[PDB]
């Protein structure tokens, strides 16, 4: 239960908000996302009253910078919309939809390592808080693409800090062979910087770094903290001053259910007393960190009917009709999700459960002990806000499903699911093969 | 070259059925899937080619029923219906597609671990030649639904054979820790099979066996082969017959173009030759092949323009417009694609090619050695006709992108790109998020 704050066993079955989760998939049908609005507004509180002190201590502002890959559903960003929540976007697609979810442009950056003139001319448009540089050639074509449309931009950019090899072996590998980042080392970030100044169209705001995902350790974020600091203090002595430090996202959530793991709270004391050891050297600045998986995944829950129940030589197997078009996680990185049946039985036992594609991989959990399966029984896969239906397909010609949200208001269809005819909606047969 | 029949190296540019592929990117727009008519009917031809000593020393129908989950676009299954191919669906969405297209009730055969009663009552009402019976529970449901229609169902039975653990270690483990087939080796298949004949709504009509994909080695093939005929044995000596052998999909395609591997050719004679040697202890049967990958994915080029290129300490990065959500093989199973620039260089350079999603493993290829890369020139990424656009999607909310066929007839677009306003056209704001 660890993470899952609004659901609930009562009378026997599974609750969600106070929803009886079965009826969920009576009413609406499987396979079927269920969203809390409940704990994502849990999961954004714990960010702002960890973070809140950034603001009571410097005067400066704290910027949870929603990281839209994790799921841009409409009804999902409003609501983060609403309670306060800026956006971290890495495509013209996630802009266009910040945009329409009313999300405040001083609140949008943009990340990515292959941003398109058409990408940047809407960012300048929006007048986005800024554009996070990948690279000195991201950095000329935003300088020559502002200059094109008569205006300024504003830029952050992304940096790839010194970590220490030695204490952080993966997070610095990580940084130093992978495609994005301007490489502080070697003097390229310094590079990229200086020539920002020296341009007449862009306008130099911050430096951002984002170093990982599902870290489930507090280690790594310090670390980040010091070298991106150390890097500003860097800047400051070639007379450059910082305005925001952006560090990214990261912060792990509770798969696993059995062991505690860091909070915010634990990331905040964290980053906090680490950039505080810098204030007799440069001027703390404004603090936005790019949270995606820590603030949907807990909120989101995948129920799948069982249709057959079948006994091997190894294993007894439950088939669902949830797939791997439907929740890739599992069937791509082998990731563990919790999974319960909805209904508590009075026996258990221990199966494996898999949903329909002709893919081996398409299992979503392995010797599982749950209350006894019966064809019929509805299942949960937990913790699926995250790269759920971010990541959903049509693989074996199967419709992305629906998904409903749960609020004090009632229950709201969020995604409508895809028919058969949306199956072929961009297909277009020429003459000949009519 | 090896695979890629219909393309060349024309005056300094690469063409895929005599058509520029510069010119198709600049026409269509990039990132932009290009599928090559005739490759795919050369596919085609090599099969029934190769297949056709089994008409005409048995006298039975050699039949190909082509893997929709491979690639089901509307144009390419009508294309291959009208050349007289199969189909092997594996949900109600590829039957309804498969029937869109005119493929013969006939030539279809429904495979699926998972089958529900919707799928089952639509393959019914189609007449398939066949459902490949998974489990015993599949069957139940099978001749329930039938009697609910006043119809009767043709079953056939995926088995596991009892492949030689010795000699094919991968094979054997698949086939027992998998979620697929019937066992043979406990007594479960035989079970099915006696069951089904003593149902009043299912007509027993053959076995069917598939063990695995990319398989570049005949070995596995005669293993499977030589056990799928021992149980067909097994079943005569109880007085059963088999009309139908069907022996999956597999065979692999040439990635790598250093190495020749096994063909059609190769493929038939190991088949034909294991299968007569039992033409005195049952009569042969039908043969029934499930290709996918090596029908269409050397007809599939993904066309991908120049956006940027980066230097860094590690690497020289080369981002494109084509990213992991237009073709997922790379990021998913680090699988190998041939990539050049579709411009002959007067110079090479060793650079590694990702696309602009904020996935580290959105990379397509690491230290390819390529023709001097441009800003605005375009790569072209071989053999994505399989898996490629069936498991395509919008992480990092980019649209799908457009599809043309290559044709004598002239070029054609059989795909149509999505918008931004596609990306939410499936979301619902509820009332208080408005
Ligand atoms: C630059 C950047 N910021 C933030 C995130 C959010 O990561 P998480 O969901 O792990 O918090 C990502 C994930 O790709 C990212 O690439
Ligand atoms: C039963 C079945 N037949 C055929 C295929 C096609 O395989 P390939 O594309 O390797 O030919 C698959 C792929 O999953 C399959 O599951």
């Amino acid at each position: 239960m660890l993470g899952n704050d609004t659901v609930e066993i009562k009378d026997g079955r599974f609750f969600i908000d106070g929803y009886d989760a079965i009826e969920l998939a009576e009413k609406f049908g499987t396979p079927l996302y269920v969203m809390s609005e409940e704990q994502i507004k849990i999961n954004y509180n714990r960010y702002i009253e960890a973070f809140k002190r950034w603001e009571e201590e410097t005067g400066k502002e704290f910027i949870v910078a929603y990281a839209y890959k994790a799921n841009a559903n409409l009804a999902i960003t409003r609501l983060l919309a609403k309670l306060g929540c800026g956006a971290d976007v890495v495509s013209g697609g996630e802009l266009y939809i910040a945009k329409l979810s009313n999300v405040p442009s001083k609140k949008i950056v943009f990340n990515g390592n292959c941003k398109t003139k058409e990408e940047i001319i809407m960012g300048i448009e929006a007048n986005i808080r800024a554009f996070n540089v990948d690279s000195i050639s991201e950095l000329i074509l935003i300088n020559e693409t502002a200059k094109e449309l008569g205006e300024t931009a504003n830029v952050a950019f992304r940096i790839n800090p010194n970590v220490n090899p030695k204490t952080h072996p993966k997070i610095s590998t990580g940084l130093k062979k992978n495609k994005f980042g301007l490489d502080v080392e070697s003097g390229i970030a310094m590079k990229a910087i200086k020539m920002a100044l020296e341009m007449e169209y862009v306008n130099v705001v911050g430096v951002h770094c984002h170093i990982g995902s599902q870290l489930t350790d507090i280690s790594p974020f310090i670390e980040e903290t010091r070298k991106v600091m150390d890097f500003v203090v860097e800047l400051k002595e070639e007379g450059i001053e910082i305005e925001d430090v952006n560090l990214g996202g990261g912060l792990g959530i509770p798969y696993y259910k059995d062991k505690q793991i860091p909070t915010q709270k634990d990331l905040a004391d964290a980053i906090i007393n680490t950039m505080l050891k810098y204030k007799d050297k440069v001027e703390m600045p404004n603090l936005i960190l790019e949270p995606g998986r820590s603030l949907v995944a807990t909120a989101g829950y995948l129920l799948g009917k069982v249709h057959h129940i079948k006994e091997t030589p190894v294993t007894k197997w439950v088939m669902i009709d949830a797939g791997m078009n439907d929740m890739m996680r599992p069937a791509m990185y082998e990731a563990y999700h919790h999974i319960i049946n909805c209904k508590v039985k009075n026996e258990k036992e221990v199966v494996s459960i898999a949903g329909g594609l002709c893919e081996s991989s398409d299992v979503f959990g392995r010797d599982r002990e749950l209350d006894k399966v019966e064809v019929g029984d509805v299942l949960a896969i937990f913790d699926v806000g995250a790269y759920g239906i971010s990541m959903a397909n049509n693989y074996n010609a199967r419709g992305r499903p629906r998904m409903v949200l749960t609020s004090k208001k009632g229950v709201f269809l969020i995604r409508e699911r895809e028919t058969y005819a949306d199956l072929i909606a961009k297909d277009i047969v020429p003459p000949h093969l009519l």
